[PDB]
């Protein structure tokens, strides 16, 4: 989970206007029911939204999945 958040607010630190970083931060929490591309469909406030949304998303899902098939690398 620690890892999720420092990837996603590393991509969150790109935008630097409040509505995008915003969407970023929305768009990276979990929903277990949708993709990201059925999600993004109800953005309705602009294209800066979309594609922060879209993309916080994006990196969210990935590390969700890859948290689930093989996890935490141990012992550094």
């Amino acid at each position: 989970l620690q890892l999720l958040h420092q990837k996603v607010e590393e991509q969150a630190a790109k935008y630097k206007h409040r509505v995008p970083k915003k969407c970023c931060y929305d768009g990276a929490r979990e929903n277990k029911y949708e993709t990201c591309e059925q999600r993004v469909a109800r953005v309705t406030i602009g294209p800066h939204c979309i594609r922060a949304f879209n993309e916080c998303c994006t990196i969210a899902d990935k590390i969700r999945k890859e948290s689930h098939h093989k996890g935490m690398l141990l012992g550094r």
